[PDB]
């Protein structure tokens, strides 16, 4: 693999540790990184490392770099996680990435159905994630799999989106169409993402509502009940979810929106920031207390 | 050996086929049964047979009796194999068993590494073989003898918990301590079956551990490289399979659980179904698909 000074990290200084997330297959894990932060020399660092599975293919490879290189390119935000360097030289491919010390969305939505969620928690993720990806689609990137296992919360409980793995540059073509192939995150995807194979900022923006789902049923699995296979034949049929119980009619409006059947009719991230933010504003400073 | 109508069949309705089993020494043979269906009389039904080798001794025919008498007590549960009938009287002891068209585990998932294992696929087989599992547990039962070898599947990919050789019924003492003899699956037994050769449902769930092991490499061979005869030192030194590719890690806590060192602490099959359960349901409805 090419050379890149400036995010190669000495593999001397790195120390793999225990594999991360519960429905992972063990190619992420959590590492001790020396002299990660250029201040601090001897200070090992905590963070995450990514690399290929025990058998991986030749596009196997080529997919963990573009998810590197897209890291490398968007830029720093609060709301996305950092990429802290990678072992690409004599040696595995190992991606670094600052460590959530909070898992993923689901398991931290879950685990808090442990101090609980109230409703402005719940607006405040999701006001952040559309604030990480209006930045996102600002660089004219798509992600393609964005959902709750693949967001991450921090210590502090900042939303930080991840896994890359699926992300593409729409700089050019202003959209993306697949021919290729493999496993696709289907029950996240927006219809002509599925059907006709095009993404956009906006097939992003119906899954972000699929998102907005989750968070508001704690961590709840999409189209419940229904096997994935059957969603295809719903969709056909116009078949939306229904609003999650914590979920206001308004928040439940705007999820409808998300996945309005046309694409330039749904919301931009732009737009869902600024309605959140609202919703945000007024929920925080008028929210019923418990004396 | 003792009458017993309800079972008895016509040897003369009986026709002996083929040995089953790669790695069988050919007393277990297909055959055709007339009348076996009490429903349908003329109807030749094609089923599975076991008998004494060539060759057996007093304790052999025992314990050939012994694994009959327990598949007549315990009852019928869609994955465990069906005892038919047998041939007791004036001849040689058959036990017929239902015939599973696609052998053993073992056989079955090593011809799918021909329509190929999904990872949803192998959760499936775990969670019926713990359902199996936690009937014949509910019956006071051990099996003693749990390994893909002794997993049979259906034409239509059901799983069926067989050969019984091993089986004990202990309602009485609630666990089973052998002083005779015999060869033994040591790398399925649990430390304290093999170093204080006491059995209860506990150490079932420690063979189950190791069946989910090998349904995860496939039809994998435990403890890889290691010579069954090394394998009591590294036990006592608290030694652990590592976790198979094709493994979340949420199922190799599994594993590790089945195996804790302190029986009372492994899960029982009751919760092993649940478990497996919630994560065949998740999987099912969440997979990505291929499109
Ligand atoms: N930086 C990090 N800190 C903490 N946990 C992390 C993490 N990165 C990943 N994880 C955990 O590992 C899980 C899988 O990570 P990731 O989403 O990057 O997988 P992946 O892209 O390798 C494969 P797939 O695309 O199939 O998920 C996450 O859902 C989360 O639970
Ligand atoms: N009902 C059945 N249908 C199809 N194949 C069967 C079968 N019963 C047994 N077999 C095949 O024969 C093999 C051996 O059967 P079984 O496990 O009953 O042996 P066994 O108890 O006689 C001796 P051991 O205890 O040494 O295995 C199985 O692993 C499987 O491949
Ligand atoms: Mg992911
Ligand atoms: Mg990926
Ligand atoms: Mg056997
Ligand atoms: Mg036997």
């Amino acid at each position: 693999l090419p050379e890149d000074p400036k995010w190669e990290f000495p593999r001397d200084k790195l120390t793999l540790g225990k594999p991360l997330g519960e429905g992972a297959f063990g190619q992420v894990v959590m590492a001790e990184a020396v002299g990660i932060d250029k201040d601090k020399p001897k200070e090992a660092v905590t963070v995450a490392v990514k690399m290929l599975k025990d058998d991986a293919t030749e596009k196997d490879l080529s997919d963990l770099v573009s998810e590197m290189e897209m890291m490398k390119m968007i830029g720093k935000h609060k709301n996305i996680i950092n990429l802290l360097g990678a072992c690409t030289q004599d040696g595995p491919l190992y991606v670094i990435v600052e460590y959530a010390s909070k898992g993923n969305l689901r398991e931290y939505l879950r685990a808090r159905r442990e101090e609980q969620m109230t409703f402005k928690d719940l607006v405040s993720c999701t006001y952040q994630l559309a604030r990480g990806m209006e930045y996102l689609a600002s660089q004219k990137c798509i992600h393609r799999d964005l959902a709750a296992r693949n967001v991450l919360v921090t210590e502090n409980n900042v939303m930080k989106i991840a896994d890359f793995g699926l992300a593409r540059d729409i700089n050019n073509i202003d959209y993306y169409k697949k021919t290729t192939n493999g496993r696709l995150p289907v029950k996240w995807m927006a219809p002509e993402a599925l059907f006709d194979r095009v993404y956009t900022h906006q097939s992003d923006v119906w899954s972000f509502g699929v998102l907005m789902w989750e968070i508001f049923t704690l961590g709840g699995s999409p189209y419940p009940g229904i096997p994935v296979e059957e969603l295809f034949k719903l969709l056909k049929e116009g078949h939306r979810m229904d609003k999650p119980a914590n979920c206001t009619n308004e928040l439940y409006m705007m999820m409808r929106d998300c996945w309005h059947a046309v694409p330039s009719q749904r919301p931009t991230f732009k737009q869902l920031v600024e309605d959140l933010d609202r919703i945000l504003t007024l929920t925080t400073n008028e929210e019923y207390l418990d004396l």
